[PDB]
DNA sequence: CCGTTTCGCTCAAGTTAGTATATTAAAGCTGAACGAGAAACGTAAAATGATATAAATATCAATATATTAAATTAGATTTTGCATAAAAAACAGACTACATAATACTGTAAAACACAACATATGCAGTCACTATGCCGAC
């Protein structure tokens, strides 16, 4: 299609679609969390989580689109899912 | 071919994610009103193109010889650029003399108002009428 994301209609698809076709998965997958589950915009933390350990820090602050200093610590933080593994390092 | 049900969409009310400015200071942009000198235009007048023909005047080569305007000097001199310096007049730097304001001090009338006993119109105090439909009563 035109748009690197499309639908089975070779056409554009709205924003508030593609979560909701998320949040099916979701609880059909039989998951359990604390709270509020998950949601779609959840990958934008995972990825970054991910991309702060794989290369560093510097690198999942602007491909996020990020500049301020402020949020690169909130966004890191863990609410209290997985404990923060603390290495020798 | 047409009807029925599911699915792609957008409206409506909750649940989260992100970034952070106000005054000074000094311009810069652009619509609209303001104020002369030179040349292209144009009608009118002056100079010239038009036009031709026998007779009058100029066209010109090739060289001797007297004549002359005038650039080319070459020396003479007013003209022109630039101060120097003193006689002569302007003008601060002094100073007493002279008429004039700010001030020193005496001399005198009178403005400006409290104080006090009366005098009394006038606003306030107290009651009834003027002027005309309510309320209450019938229709």
């Amino acid at each position: 299609g035109e748009t690197i994301i499309a639908s089975t209609r070779r056409e554009p698809l709205s924003s508030g679609t593609v979560s909701r076709y998320f949040m099916r998965a979701r609880k059909a997958s039989g998951l359990s969390f604390e709270g509020d589950p998950p949601t779609f915009h959840e990958l934008r933390s995972l990825s970054a989580r991910l991309y702060e350990k794989q290369i560093s820090d510097k690198f999942a602050q602007h491909l996020l689109g990020h500049k301020s200093d402020t949020m690169a610590s909130q966004y890191r933080d863990d609410r209290g899912r997985e404990w923060d593994k603390i290495e020798i390092k």
